[PDB]
């Protein structure tokens, strides 16, 4: 497998393919995207509780294990908890009822979603009269003693984070009677926005940045500024694509793996699905990933406004 | 195909067996030791004109495509051109002469094996009534041109060089009318002679170091100084060995893997070749890595002493 090795020992491929389906989509998109994807050869899924495409997911997989396509031990597939759930007494029953949801035993990583909890209750986006989402406190450290139960308990392979700045990280890696560090941080990364000062940091600790976002994002309604740039529009990229013969899609995937990064990927047509493959074909010169460098320009697509005043808010701006 | 891309584009095996072997051994060793390594999971394969082995290696290879095992587009296969063949006008006829000790129509890759040209003849080490070596002086570009016209001919995949250092790589780097750059630097690299700074210069040229002497080298008698310190037993190594559950070998050999070089090994004992592809298997941590950039002390095994005096001997400069 094209993998690479976590801290726990556990292998995870390098191209994972998103389950995120934009609003406008019926949720059921997800079980034939998958299926496409698995013939596409893509073993790595990345999925989550708030997403409410699991059940179909899960359907997919099963699917393909039923036929014989693949077997569940080929399959890397990742689950999320969402800030309703981060109270230590409610982690693990949040695990339990995606893995009812996919008639899973197990998933190979599970990931606190974001570092900020939300009031506990079936609504994912509690809010007051204002319409401001109702935060609540709670104790990072002890949800992730309660993630590492999760992993003792065999419901989860690995366990991670995501959208954790490094000031977070840290918090959790110097936790007295820590067992197990997080396997990786799952963040946005794009040639905007390279986070090279995040990534270095993650290196140096032997935890695995896996990003999203590597196209520009699906751009979501009420989450991405819908008057931010296009990534792919990029005219480096274009330029780029054609001095390689590839795609402005692919210049910006192998920017990524060539850096150490695990990525993600969504497209809701086959042929790009199929295409994204193609991503280990070539190779970008080391002069080219200097120009690449270059586009850093701090554009965030999925700032996470609506949790800003949040006391653990992930994205300020370095100084 | 745990394998890099090279700058022209043709895929590498980023393990190796080496096929030079002690004087000790009969020339026909080669040929067991390359089917125990094919059928042990190695598909790139070192070898050289001056090695006396090409033809046991072609035969080990040939016998296990014959056979059924593996597949010519499968195997990765080197040799280099010897000092004495340096001329432009018979870098060719040396090629064609390994290519028929092979009976391949071609070889992945073909080295200029030394930047160190000596007198013209059958005999690879002429020397004078003194002993000493009876150098000769070429136009190394020129000699870069023959491997070119290789490249161009399909007798070679692809071209590189070995035991270059820094001036003579930008020698041909900035050689006008340059077709070709090498696609690698073939050199001793260990925990005690790490090239931190030519690895370094190679990365930023899209130049794959490929090393040698990853485990300590077969301590040849003749070229290397028999009472230098034998690299498996430092204790750095050992210690490291028993937390991960490995052996001083294989985490001389992971560290290597770790800072992007292509690493080449020898045994000649058949436990030890299979143990090899072991390195696959485990990830060295971080802090790991850099204990081990510690041991650094510029132990150079091969310092090809008897070409000390020669205009061009690589290993005066820094790197
Ligand atoms: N942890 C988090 O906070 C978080 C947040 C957001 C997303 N994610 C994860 O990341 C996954 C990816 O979602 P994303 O929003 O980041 O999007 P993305 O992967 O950056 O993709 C952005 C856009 O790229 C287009 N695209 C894909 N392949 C293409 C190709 N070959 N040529 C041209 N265009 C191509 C897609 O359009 P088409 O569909 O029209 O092809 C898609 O809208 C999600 O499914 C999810 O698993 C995680
Ligand atoms: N281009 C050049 O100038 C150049 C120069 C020298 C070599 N080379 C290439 O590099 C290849 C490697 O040769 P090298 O001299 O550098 O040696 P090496 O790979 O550094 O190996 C050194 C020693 O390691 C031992 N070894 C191997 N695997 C082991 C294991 N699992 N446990 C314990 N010991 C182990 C071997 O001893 P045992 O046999 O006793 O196991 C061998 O003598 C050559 O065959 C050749 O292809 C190139
Ligand atoms: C933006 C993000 C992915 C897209 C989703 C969003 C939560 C609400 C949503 C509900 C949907 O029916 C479609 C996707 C999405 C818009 C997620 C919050 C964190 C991140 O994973
Ligand atoms: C040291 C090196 C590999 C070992 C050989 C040496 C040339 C003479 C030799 C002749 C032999 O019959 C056995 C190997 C070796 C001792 C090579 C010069 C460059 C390097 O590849």
């Amino acid at each position: 497998c094209h993998c690479v090795i976590l801290n726990d020992g556990n292998f995870i491929p390098v191209l994972g393919f998103g389950t995120a389906l934009p609003l406008e989509c019926p949720a059921s998109k997800a079980k034939e995207l998958t299926k496409i994807a698995i013939d596409a050869g893509f073993h790595h899924f990345d999925s989550a509780s708030v997403y409410n495409t699991e059940d179909h997911v899960g359907e997919a997989i099963r699917s393909k294990i039923a036929d014989g396509t693949v077997r569940r031990e080929d399959i890397f597939y990742t689950s999320k908890v969402w800030c309703t759930s981060l109270h230590p007494e409610l982690v693990r029953a949040s695990l339990e009822r995606s893995l009812q949801k996919l008639q899973f035993d197990y998933v190979d990583l599970y990931l606190i979603h974001y570092p900020m909890a939300l009031k506990p209750g079936e609504e994912n986006f509690p809010v007051d009269e204002h319409g401001k989402l109702i935060f609540d406190r709670v104790d990072l450290c002890a949800t992730w003693e309660a993630m590492e139960k999760c992993k003792d308990a065999g419901l989860t392979k690995s366990i991670g984070v995501s959208n954790f700045n490094y000031r977070q990280l840290e918090m959790i890696l110097n936790k007295p009677g820590l067992k197990y560090k997080p396997v990786c941080n799952q963040v946005e990364c794009h040639p905007y926005l390279n986070q090279m000062k995040l990534l270095d940091f993650c290196k140096s600790k032997d935890i695995v940045l896996v990003a999203y976002g590597v196209l520009g994002t699906q751009r979501y309604g009420g989450w991405v500024d819908q008057n931010s740039p296009v990534l792919l529009d990029e005219p480096v990229l274009g330029s780029m694509a054609k001095k390689y013969n590839r795609t402005p899609a692919l210049i910006a995937l192998r920017y990524q793996l060539q850096r150490g990064i695990v990525v993600l990927n969504t497209s809701l047509k086959e042929e790009r699905i199929k295409e994204n493959m193609q991503v280990f074909e070539f190779q970008l010169s080391s002069e080219d990933m200097k120009v690449l460098d270059g586009l850093n320009r701090n554009m965030r697509y999925i700032p996470a406004a609506i949790f800003k005043g949040h006391p653990n808010w992930p994205f300020l701006d370095e100084y």
